[PDB]
């Protein structure tokens, strides 16, 4: 019943998992793999593999934590960490790093009021103390903003006249610290997994883009794809995993919400570096201000990330606040596929006055702001406050200069939003089963680069007709479940 | 009874003010008058006068205001407003400017209440209805920070879904504006008036620093100025105007307290600064903060300047709020007199990642990071709120760029501050009438250019026993108020 040929289009976190799967089960030894990529892994007079510059996982670290709430993604991300804990991090591939998530409102135990961004993270708290051994006495809580600045080795943010305030009703940063997360090195992660790819192989390996879908002359098929360049591949089954250019390739403008946000890099010098990871420095999540921070990296940067469109809409709504949809999104994207910088993302231009220089240059004032903000009241010597909060006798002149550093680069990375957040991995209903969309990896897909092959080659068999394919033993989320959570979206199709 | 001969130590804001008041007195057009520096204000093959990079006065604007507290400088720099409006101010020496001066606390029009920032302004714009024609119904007042925000063009940062506060006794950002006000080119302010100096022919200028004072055996009188060089130069009478040095030559460690403070400049394009000039952008002064901006100047730049130490005290003792006396002030600058660097500004360097790099880095620290705080609150897209705030439909990209910017330079400049922010100018009783100060121009001395020079030059005549010499007609203030208002601080002498 399975499949005799394969295309693969996309090397990326969906598609280079899944040749990786197909490359380890015998039943496809013989059958032909093709993975094309508008990027060649291997140039000329290269030392092994060179990630993607424009993808959506070109990035010297990625978040990974798991204690989203109960789900399938609840339990598909613990599975994923055995691998990052092993072969898949290895040689450095994947950090450990202590993480502290916080919001604003009231005190993290008192329950969720409404209007208050903590709500996400009280939520993020309660099932903190659920999985993690020992419950709600072995995670540590920190209740103030002046409390989260003293745990990176800062001063006190109140001022010294005004009186600290008992009540715990009144607004203030609250936040809790998970020791079971870190960041993996996206590029060297991808490049390692191409290298193994290629030393099974297993798998045929293209560098081509793709303009067209082929069909056959009654289109109840696909046979394969067009190539700018005009060769034609075919193959019994071919898989669209083209992240944020997979609407464009298979012409469904309302499929994917694609946009791009500009990420930030504060360069330290080798001895602030080791300074903070002296100090155990953390992963810092502010869901109020939408800003996190990743490091000291491997090129001792801090790298400042800000939450996406949908990820704010979230925040949001744990606090009873409706955000209109995103404008511009959905179906206008399709008048940007001509330009071949949409969907194309990585280094940023500077000005001379130091301004991004990119055609996308109001996108980015925002999260800039934001980022500064967020150093500001965590680093800088007065948090948030004024001339009325005194103590120049009382400063950390490290994390002072840090907080008062420009940003050293700005990088452009490109989201991949679905209207629920899930993923689609299935079959395109019109063709029967010659076309699969794998692709809609929002903004939390890459922490699955182990997985999520295995997961997508266990949908294309069953969802042909074939239920013997089942999952290995009791591992949940179920194989059924996830044909109902990544089903593709049929009311875009009528 | 008037002197024959004079040495001035200092060609800045207080000595050049008085060589040139001098040089327009014909009662001293055949006495010998000298003003040594040690900068060379007319080096080789130069056009005119350079100014001295490393005094206290060079910087290309200076804020020119006068609705200080009713008092002696009061109608002091009204009278000197006259001169900047006329011939001080040609050839685009001083520019007008609306200055919008704000604090935070409760409603402009209700009452002091006490631990509020606005108290500053409360009484600056009580007063500003008395000066200004018309009364309070001709001072436009902006009575929150979404309401200053809008007056420069921008959004509101204030969520939407939150409600507008009518209670006139909640924390805001409160202002009014004044129309008579102004910056002046500090700088070619000086270039010219040397140029004046030079061409009234009545004063001799010389390069060289001032080692020690020189006295007769008996110690009973000052007879002049032993140079570095070795030149000694003699005259009846003495000046010490020598800046933040003053206290060195004088050996006098408690005259004055002197401390740098670090000053910051974003270059616009051509295009920006038209904008906000056609926007009719104003100074903005923020007590708050403590952080002033103005421009753009005639290098198309923001400056942003600090209140100085002494100037946040006085913000916060209207809020009746003490703060302790400077640390390392006072007697303790003299552990630094040996060093060339002290009491010496102008600019800084910057490091490769953009640290300032100057043996006062941390003494930076907190100016660079109100600048950046003051920059968002009005510039940034949501001022200094989070996510709640949404209306990314809605933004002044211009602005928002503006408020990333990295500071483009930064310069140093040094204070003078006296116990009551009084000037000195008077005579060491010591040494007779032989020896006189006229130095502790604290933070606020370079507006009074154009006629400190005679205040300065009636003190003289005066204390030594002629009381003929009154000021002319009915100016205030008097003479005798003046001398009172700037006697020599005898209680450091015993
Ligand atoms: C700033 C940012 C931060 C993020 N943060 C996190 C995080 O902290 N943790 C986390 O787990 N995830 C995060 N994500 C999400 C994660 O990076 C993505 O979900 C993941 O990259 C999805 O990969 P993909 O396979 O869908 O596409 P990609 O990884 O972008 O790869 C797609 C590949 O398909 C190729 N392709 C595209 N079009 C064509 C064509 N016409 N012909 C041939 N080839 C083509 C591209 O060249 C590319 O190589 C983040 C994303 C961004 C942008
Ligand atoms: C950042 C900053 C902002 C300010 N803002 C304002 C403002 O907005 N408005 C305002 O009105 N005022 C302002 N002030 C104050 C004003 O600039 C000063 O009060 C003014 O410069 C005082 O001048 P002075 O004559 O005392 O000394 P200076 O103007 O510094 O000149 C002193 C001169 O004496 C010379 N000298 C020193 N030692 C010796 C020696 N041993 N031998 C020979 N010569 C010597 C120096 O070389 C120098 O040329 C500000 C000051 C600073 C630093």
């Amino acid at each position: 019943s399975i499949p005799n040929s394969f295309i693969i289009v996309g090397s990326g976190v969906f598609g280079l998992s899944l040749a990786y799967a197909l490359s380890l089960d015998d039943r496809f030894a013989d059958k032909k793999i093709i993975l094309v990529d508008r990027w060649n892994f291997e140039p000329p007079n290269a030392t092994g593999s060179v990630h993607n510059p424009a993808a959506a996982n070109a990035d010297t670290s990625r978040v990974i934590r798991r204690d989203y709430p109960h789900g399938p993604y609840a339990s598909l991300a613990l599975e994923a960490m055995k691998h990052w804990r092993g072969k898949f991090g290895e040689n450095n591939r994947y950090v450990n790093q202590r993480l502290l998530f916080s919001g604003e409102g009231s005190s993290l135990t008192t329950p969720p009021k409404a209007l208050e961004t903590v709500n996400y993270i009280k939520k993020a708290y309660a099932i903190s103390c659920e999985l993690t051994p020992g419950g709600r006495d072995a995670v540590q809580v920190l209740d103030s903003l002046d409390e989260v600045r003293a745990f990176l080795g800062n001063t006190p943010s109140h001022p010294p006249h005004l009186p600290v305030n008992k009540d715990p009703a009144a607004r203030d940063l609250r936040g809790y610290v998970s020791n079971d997360c870190g960041w993996a090195d996206a590029g060297a992660s991808i490049e390692w997994l191409r290298q193994e790819v290629l030393r099974l192989g297993r798998v045929e390996c293209v560098v081509g883009e793709v303009e067209s879908l082929v069909y056959s002359d009654d289109q109840r098929a696909v046979k394969g794809v067009k190539l700018v360049d005009g060769k034609v591949l075919t193959a019994e089954l071919t898989v669209i995993a083209a992240g944020a250019r997979s609407s464009h390739i298979l012409g469904i403008p309302k499929l994917c919400d694609v946009y791009s946000e500009f990420v930030a890099y504060i360069q330290l010098t080798k001895e602030e570096a080791d300074e903070l990871r002296r100090r155990q420095w953390p992963i810092l999540v502010n869901c109020h201000r939408g800003v996190f921070a990743v490091g000291p990296d491997h090129d001792n940067c801090l790298k400042f990330g800000h939450f996406s469109y949908s990820g704010i809409v979230d925040v949001l709504r744990e606090a009873s606040i409706q955000v209109p949809t995103r404008p511009d999104g959905w179906e206008a994207q399709q008048k940007y596929w001509s330009d071949p910088r949409f969907a194309f993302g990585g280094e940023v231009k500077v000005s001379a006055l130091g301004d991004v220089d990119d055609y996308e240059n109001p996108a980015a004032q925002r999260a800039l702001a934001d980022y500064r903000l967020f150093l500001l009241e965590l680093l800088g010597p007065t948090g948030l406050q004024g001339v009325d909060t005194l103590g120049l006798d009382q400063s950390d002149n490290l994390l002072n200069n840090i907080a008062n550093r420009p940003f050293t680069r700005v990088r452009k990375c490109w989201y991949n939003d679905t209207p629920a957040l899930d993923f689609v991995v299935d079959y395109h209903p019109s063709y029967g089963k010659t076309l699969f969309v794998a692709t809609g990896g929002c903004d939390h897909a890459f922490k699955f680069l182990p997985i999520i092959g295995e997961k997508t080659l266990a949908l294309i068999l069953r969802n042909r007709g074939d239920s013997a394919v089942s999952l290995p033993a009791g591992v949940e989320p179920s194989l059924e479940e996830l044909s109902e959570l990544w089903r593709f979206p049929v009311e875009l199709l009528q």
